[PDB]
């Protein structure tokens, strides 16, 4: 499916991503917008032969097993299709477990880039949370 921001925002915050290790909801809303344009079957293959799976794009190398990157860890032990239902549920678990690693959320690429150091609350401002 395809979320609107507020609706995105309730479910991430539903299921307490909103302060996770000191990030605002903002940062999270703001990564899903830039990854995937809130569309939870977004589906991208990368330089590596990896490829970016779900609203926040959870790659293959390393999180999920989409049975055709070779090298894959699978560290969430969760088939990648699992990223591309309704219920963000698996995403949401699964983001949880990067962030928590090394580099923070770092790990997005297009939240480096398009969000991190932004007037962040701008992508929950107008949303009863």
């Amino acid at each position: 499916k395809v979320f609107g921001r507020c609706e995105l925002a309730a479910a991430m915050k539903r299921h307490g991503l909103d302060n996770y290790r000191g990030y605002s909801l903002g940062n999270w809303v703001c990564a899903a917008k830039f990854e995937s344009n809130f569309n939870t079957q977004a589906t991208n293959r990368n330089t590596d032969g990896s490829t970016d799976y779900g609203i926040l794009q959870i790659n293959s190398r390393w999180w999920c097993n989409d049975g055709r990157t070779p090298g894959s860890r699978n560290l969430c032990n969760i088939p990648c299709s699992a990223l591309l239902s309704s219920d963000i549920t698996a995403s949401v678990n699964c983001a949880k477990k990067i962030v928590s690693d090394g580099n923070g959320m770092n790990a997005w690429v297009a939240w480096r880039n398009r969000c991190k150091g932004t007037d962040v609350q701008a992508w929950i401002r107008g949303c009863r949370l």
